[PDB]
């Protein structure tokens, strides 16, 4: 992995402290690019980025049939606007609707989660929790480098789930596309730090990214997750201007 310490200008452009790993598969044998290589190997809670593997778990276990199943909302104003309504997989992914995945969690075995996480070697694969949900308030942790490794498995259909379920999750991740490019990504926010992970597919190959930053300013820092990544991806012609 090649260290791009010059990428500090992008984090400073938005007054943030964080890391990013970028794996550029356009052409061949390009070095993996990293800002802050030590932090890039530090494990953090995946927070809402866990909805990527969590959806694979729920599909593989039968907690959700497909993209057309509607999950009826219990009528309790429990999050924000997009959470307080009936959900399908796409709305839950786009709005980061926590209560759908809480429902998936209880239906999935607590032992199944362990067997799942270990079968894919996701971070430390430890869903031990004391109170909250194990993917945000628990032992489960994964580094940026480990997110890249996981996303490439999903991209290559190499994960030990039905290829149909891998394809569905990759479709649910779509946040933007042009005629020549497709961006698939998911944000996460743990409270004190935050994520944006995913990749953008071009004709000549795909560019994977995993960024985490600290979020001392809480909500006012959330835009920085995408803003830093987009500036870096644009700098390497991985997103249009
Ligand atoms: C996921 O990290 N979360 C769910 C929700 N949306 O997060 S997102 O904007 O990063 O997709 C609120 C923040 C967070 C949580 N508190 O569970
Ligand atoms: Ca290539």
């Amino acid at each position: 992995t090649l260290e791009r310490s010059d990428w500090r200008k992008f984090f400073s452009e938005f007054q943030a402290k964080g890391t990013i790993v970028v794996a550029d598969e356009r052409q061949a044998d390009r070095a993996m690019l990293v800002f802050d290589p030590v932090r890039s190997k530090k494990r953090y809670s995946p927070a809402s980025t866990f909805k990527i593997p969590h959806t694979l778990f729920a599909l593989d276990a039968g907690a959700v049939r497909d993209e057309f199943q509607i999950f009826r909302w219990d009528g309790v104003n429990r999050g924000f606007a997009g959470h307080n309504q009936d959900q399908d997989l796409r709305s839950a992914m786009r709005n980061s609707t926590v209560w759908v995945y809480e429902l998936f969690a209880k239906e999935i075995g607590d032992d199944k989660a362990r067997r799942y996480l270990k079968k894919i070697d996701y971070g430390n694969a430890d869903p031990s929790t004391s109170n909250g949900d194990y993917w945000i308030e628990g032992s489960l942790a994964i580094s940026a480098q480990e997110q890249i490794a996981f996303l490439r498995k999903l991209y290559r259909n190499e994960l030990p789930f039905r290829v149909e379920h891998q394809r569905l999750v990759k479709d649910l991740m779509i946040v933007e596309a042009g005629r020549n490019w497709i961006l698939r990504a998911k944000t996460g926010w743990e409270g004190r730090m935050g994520w944006w992970v995913g990749w953008v597919e071009w004709p000549t190959g795909s560019v994977f990214f995993a960024l985490n930053i600290d979020t001392p300013n809480r909500m006012d820092d959330l835009f920085k997750r995408e803003a830093i990544v987009r500036a870096i991806l644009r700098s390497i012609e991985a997103l249009p201007p």
